[PDB]
């Protein structure tokens, strides 16, 4: 299985200066219990950010740079490679991958961030008839998680 694994805004942007822009524990929480056990695939930029690979999961990073070799980390040099992945792969950003996957994934989790922050990274334009919404559920606001969001699962038609 192939899925897209993204938070966007309500207009998608997904990051900004190669951070999040929103801060939101829950979706944490929802990428942590999705992947546990599986395998995220990410672009350079994305992985350096984040600046160490996520426990309890196969990390995956794509990269031109041949000196890549981090440990704890499965590196790729091609679209192509991700393909010849077992199991279940989760294409977890940035920008890049996404545009690069968008129309070959099978279904994509996304978590839509009910606001409007300034961003300089997006996710692409996507179509509701392209796509059947298997679920579609309310993320529960608290004292740490503050900005309404909606988790979607989406499968392509
Ligand atoms: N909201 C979310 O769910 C979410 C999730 C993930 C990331 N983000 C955000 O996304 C932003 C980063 O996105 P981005 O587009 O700037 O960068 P990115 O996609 O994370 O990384 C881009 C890099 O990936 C490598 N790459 C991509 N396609 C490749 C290919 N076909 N062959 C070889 N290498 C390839 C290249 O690395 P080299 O230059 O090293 O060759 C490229 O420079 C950040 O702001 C981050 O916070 C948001
Ligand atoms: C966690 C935000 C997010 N949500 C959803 N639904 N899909 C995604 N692909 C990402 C993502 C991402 C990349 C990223 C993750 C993290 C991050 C931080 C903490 C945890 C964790 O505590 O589990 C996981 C990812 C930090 C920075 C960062 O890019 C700047």
């Amino acid at each position: 299985t192939l899925s897209i694994l993204v938070a966007h805004d309500l207009q998608r942007v997904i990051g900004f200066e190669n951070q999040l822009p929103w801060h939101l524990p829950n979706d944490l929480k929802h990428v942590k219990k999705l992947s546990t056990g599986h395998t995220l695939v990410m672009g350079r930029k994305t992985f350096e950010s984040i600046g160490k690979p996520l426990p309890n999961r196969r990390n995956v990073v794509l990269t031109s740079d041949t000196s890549f070799n981090v440990e704890g980390v499965d590196v790729i040099h091609s679209i192509e490679d991700i393909y010849q992945l077992p199991g279940h792969v989760f294409i977890f950003g940035g920008q890049t991958l996404y545009e690069e996957m968008i129309d070959k994934v099978d279904d994509m989790y996304i978590t839509v961030i009910e606001g409007k922050f300034r961003g300089d990274t997006f996710f692409p334009p996507y179509t509701f008839e392209d796509w059947e919404v298997a679920s579609s559920v309310e993320g529960k606001l608290d004292e740490k998680n503050t900005i309404p969001h909606t988790f979607l699962h989406l499968i392509r038609k």
